[PDB]
């Protein structure tokens, strides 16, 4: 494959034992590391805040920097692929978990992840439909072997309340083959990640800005 | 249905991008809170220890004290079930999470779990099949709402080098109906269990003691 | 040296930047792990809840299953001794640590803790002085070396709201001595304990009941 | 008063139980966000590696963005100050937190520390001296209120043996009076440093490079 272009999504999963079912698709810009996608509900209305969705709705789309291809591009490019698990453990005792799959048609991606949150209070803000943006986040990367990279970020959103609503992110994230040695000697890597989503019970409009950095300006 | 008496399992999923299927079935007595089960590889030996697959391979055989129904027995006697999600960070930096579905047939039940696991460590003791033991535990639950169990605990096993290799464990437990108030009102709740797995590289044999309690002699 | 009957506590450090300071003194049964204590302001009306000062404010007082000493016993037996050092991770973001040590005197203990804790909401139930009460607790025990102790639980407050208060909670203790080889090879060790405190302002009285166990029953 | 340009630095504490204690003086910009630092053993030999004391040995030499000043700063420049909670929690189970404040003479601080670290296993990298280097790192950093910084960040050393040694570290800082209302609107602020050490068993040569960004570019 080339760099993509576009890309497909069905996700699907429960949220505190109700299932939820979107599909939809989007594009994107590899060199610049943009990328937009539109989702629609199959199964009626949402019963909870679609930003929980974010961030987990394709790191194809990340350059390295000055050009280079990334770990995932690299992967995508001759066809060797990856997937993702990641968890979130938020404040209030909620867990989120994901698992992310591709396959790849030319410039197309297509992903099916699959997700499991439970433990979101009822008065709390993901079941009230009361966060209103995630912040801007640096991630950070290790690769502690050839074939794999644990990245990590604090992820916090706003809420209609003035509280921000906190948690811990952790993604891992499996190769089929070993990553170029030139990548894994630049440890640690961070990527500053901006997104916007708008939304309404059965759709979302989500762009994310993403750019990888060894070191600031 | 009365309390269960038998039980199958249908288990798979993926640890550390690799995939791994497996049946089985067992049964026990739920006025003891005992358990057994046998399971046997689909898709070939397994290239991870096979003791990382507890705790996850069935609360309805947990009496709560005085042979009162525990919250498990209850939703499994009027039928209204409900679904259990975990999650074990373990401290090397792997993740597994499962989620648990059951389907009833009068006194027998069916397991259908899904699990993720990932940044296992080539060198570390799953990978290299050196677990060898569980220890005995103590599970804490906590009911937030009325359909909501949130439980607890600090998992260690020992390994062939002496050290042992801990994770941090939460179950979150989605019920279909509210558990009765009698059964809320008594919190926290302590489990103490102890298993036994015997092992080789296609099949299991599980053994599992469990006794609820609110005070110690 | 014997087994303790009275002790003393000097406490201080600062809660959200304010400081405290604190001295009294109790008495207990080192048969039973009965103990307590009562301690007096020596810097005007406390500002946050007296309940975060539990589980701070004696483990020479625990004997081991069957009238064994237990480890921290045998410690001040010997006059070897053990400090330790405590973390309270908060589910709201805020955190305490301490440090412990003591001095004996035939059979009087005298301790001097020293402990910070910081960001505590200005409305969460520390600052509002709504703690109610501590749950009923179990702490696990491992022994990762000789001689040193790694503790846990999970501690609950009730508060006048309903909602409980949760922290993770990790104890490391560290002995002058190696412990002896009969309590190593008994891992994990559980320790049941209840607690009870009344308060004013100035002034704290404090219950602790406490009984170590490896199996129930 | 103004920015500061030297420092001195008493900090003590323990580790694994064992007593340390260094003081010396250092300098820096603080229109640039250098600072370096000598310290000496008033103890005899440090039985721990002398990196386990980074990041702990003054961000009043930060400058926000544009030549403001750092709420550290402003805080420092009226007079009115503020401490620093730290909490360090290790892979293998190790916890280390401290205690920071400090005394304002014209352009000079002084910086007095208390430490305690516990649960470095004896062949870990801290008790056999193989850490090497600490990675680059970025700080998250978010105002819950007027007056409270909460910062994160994970922290990584390499080590001798090519394995990372990992913490979750979270930072509390208290002002005595509230944060500017302009630096209060800017969140999530980060903070990106590096930092460098050369030492023997008494003494310690630090530096440190920061700069804060809210966004990068």
């Amino acid at each position: 494959s080339p760099l993509p272009a576009t890309h497909d999504l069905h996700i699907s999963g429960s949220i505190n034992g109700h299932e939820f079912d979107l599909e939809g698709s989007g594009k994107g810009n590899a060199k610049e590391g943009y990328q937009e996608l539109h989702l629609k509900s199959n199964k009626g209305d949402l019963s909870f805040s679609p930003w929980i969705l974010v961030p987990n709705i394709f790191y194809q789309y990340l350059p390295f920097p000055d050009g280079a291809m990334s770990p995932y591009q690299a992967a995508m490019h001759d066809g060797s692929g990856y997937v993702m698990h990641r968890s979130m453990q938020f404040e209030d005792g909620a867990m989120l978990h994901s698992d992310h799959r591709y396959i790849y048609k030319g410039n197309h991606i297509k992903g099916e992840f699959r997700l499991t949150g439970s433990g979101f209070p009822a008065d709390g803000p993901v079941m009230t439909n009361s966060l209103t943006a995630a912040d801007w986040c640096v991630d950070k990367l290790l690769y502690p072997n050839d074939n794999t990279i644990i990245g990590k970020f604090d992820w916090t959103y706003t809420t209609t309340s003035g509280k921000r609503y906190q948690s811990d992110v952790q993604t891992n994230v499996t190769f089929g083959k070993p990553i170029a040695a030139d990548i894994l000697k630049k440890q640690p890597m961070f990527v500053f990640r901006k997104v916007e989503l708008k939304h309404t019970k059965t759709e979302l409009n989500f762009k994310q800005w993403q750019k990888a950095f060894q070191d600031i300006a």
